[PDB]
């Protein structure tokens, strides 16, 4: 009947539209609300949510959503709904973020950060009501990742009946502070320095949670989380201390669940800077490096070797690629064919901050400098303060630079196109400055088409092109660790990084 989760900090609010933090999302969008479309648990595949089906026009610019009938809203001290979900609720949700003429646009400050971050103000031409159970979106271009954007937490549907009411009582901020949703749990109590209490929503459209009472115990210190887990004061916890992983692995009261994180760490080769314009040279520098040694010494169990830009938790992953080996002799042969038998000198920018996809860039750089020296390549390690590092790398001032990415929507486009397209190169966030027609000929059709099978084919071939042309040395993906006590049944780790309790039971 009850499950206690040791959370890592307090939510900023209960309206996910206004925030970008996973800590906040775990306490709001995940338990209380639903989206039009949802991610299938354990994957980044999209399925029906508050919309039982969708249709896409021939030109890829008009989306039709046919809404689910009979969906109930929560209630509170002040609100009791008189109708179920409809198109008004859905249009209000997106119109509030896009339209400055909407009465709720400036409410609670109007910071619609992810909405804006995903480019929706510009992409969306119009959001319209067709009837009470049908909504359309017309876009300014074809955009296959738009469905994955609508499964994101900021796209949670709010109640228009309740918003009207709170604007009527002259207390519109209550829509944001006292949540009303369609989700599996309802909010019962909250106290910022202590805990959050939820209860299974009896009216839920989906299958009712098997957990009757869900409690969040706000615990910022990770050592105290594990201590609480050991006492059975909480049954689930996130982000263990790196130091505790070995013990947790031997702890017979828990399953230490693991998964690749939604990210990647790489070293870009600026193909505009000689001799890095020659594919043979890029290949040589890649063969020369002893990547197993780097994974071991730098990540120390919190990462895994990467051979593809996207992690294996995403769809479209090509498991047929065979990664570069560690082969100095082949690197020397390559260098000779390139007419650089004698090596050359080059710079190597090391990240000044620590990230899951690259936790020790200084050590890594020293390792790569040692590897390259053996094939005659004398590297100069450079670094700058984070803002400056970013600004100069964005203008292509580097010869080689360590960078990475964390996924936003779980869609392959959000890695290949944002980081390695011709447009990204113009923009500067393609740090390889690689604009290649065979690549463009795969990622542009892939982002315009609606045929998922065709999308899978295209992204798998794109992984071949990247591998053959070696625009970047791909290094790794992080490893995520989630301790769960054995009495908890049905918990699945989420590739997008949220922590979900609506499908679990407790023994």
């Amino acid at each position: 009947k009850t499950l206690v989760y040791c959370s890592e900090g307090s939510p900023e609010g209960f309206n996910p539209q206004l925030f970008i933090s996973g800590t906040t999302y775990d306490a709001s969008s995940v338990p209380l609300y639903n989206r039009l479309v949802e991610f299938k648990i354990g994957t980044t595949e999209v399925i029906p949510g508050l919309a039982e089906k969708w249709e896409v026009s021939e030109d890829g610019k008009t989306y039709t959503f046919h809404l689910r009938k009979g969906v109930k809203w929560h209630d509170n001290k002040e609100f009791k709904p008189t109708r179920e979900l409809n198109a008004d609720d859905v249009v209000f949700s997106f119109d509030r973020q896009k339209n400055a003429q909407n009465p709720y646009h400036k409410v609670s400050g109007g910071s619609y950060e992810y909405f804006e971050g995903m480019g929706l103000p510009e992409l969306i031409s119009e959001v319209k009501k067709v009837d009470d159970n049908t909504v359309q979106f017309v876009l300014t271009r074809p955009e296959a990742p738009f469905l994955a954007d609508l499964a994101m937490d900021f796209a949670s549907i709010l109640s228009k009946e309740y918003a009207d009411a709170m604007m009527k009582a002259g207390t519109p901020e209550k829509l944001d502070l006292n949540p009303i949703g369609t989700g599996p749990f309802q909010l019962q109590q909250y106290q910022k320095d202590s805990r959050i209490r939820y209860k299974a929503f009896d009216g839920y459209w989906g299958t009712k949670p098997q957990i009757d009472t869900l409690v969040f115990s706000i615990t910022p210190d990770a050592s105290v989380r594990y201590a609480k887990l050991q006492k059975n004061e909480c049954q689930v916890m996130p982000y263990p201390n790196p130091a505790d992983i070995a013990r947790m692995k031997q702890d017979k009261s828990i399953n230490l669940m693991e998964m690749p994180g939604l990210n990647v760490g790489y070293l870009s080769y600026n193909v505009q800077k000689k001799p890095l314009d020659d594919v043979k040279v890029r290949q040589a520098l890649t063969y020369a490096v002893n990547k197993d040694a780097i994974i071991k010494a730098v990540y120390q169990g919190a990462g895994v070797s990467a051979k593809n830009l996207i992690p294996p938790t995403m769809w479209g992953y090509n498991d047929d690629v065979q990664d570069y080996t560690y082969d100095p002799e082949k690197a020397k042969a390559l260098l000779k064919e390139a007419g650089l038998e004698k090596g050359f000198s080059i710079d190597l920018w090391a990240m000044p901050v620590q990230r899951p996809y690259n936790p020790n860039a200084r050590r890594m750089a020293e390792m790569i400098q040692a590897d390259w020296a053996k094939v005659g390549v004398q590297a100069k390690i450079v670094t700058y303060e984070w803002g400056e590092y970013l600004k100069r790398a964005k203008d292509g001032e580097h010869q080689t630079v360590m960078m990475g990415w964390t996924g936003d929507n779980g869609d392959p486009d959000n890695f290949f196109a944002t980081e390695f397209s011709c447009a990204a190169s113009e923009q500067g966030s393609n740090y390889s400055k690689w604009c290649y027609k065979p690549f463009e000929d795969l990622i542009q059709p892939a982002r315009a088409t609606d045929d998922h099978n065709k999308r899978v084919e295209l992204y798998k071939q794109a992984q071949v092109v990247m591998h053959d042309q070696a625009p970047a040395l791909i290094i790794a993906h992080s490893t995520v660790f989630e301790p769960v006590r054995k009495e908890v049944k049905g918990y699945v780790v989420d590739p997008l990084g949220k922590h979900h309790f609506e499908n679990v039971s407790i023994e």
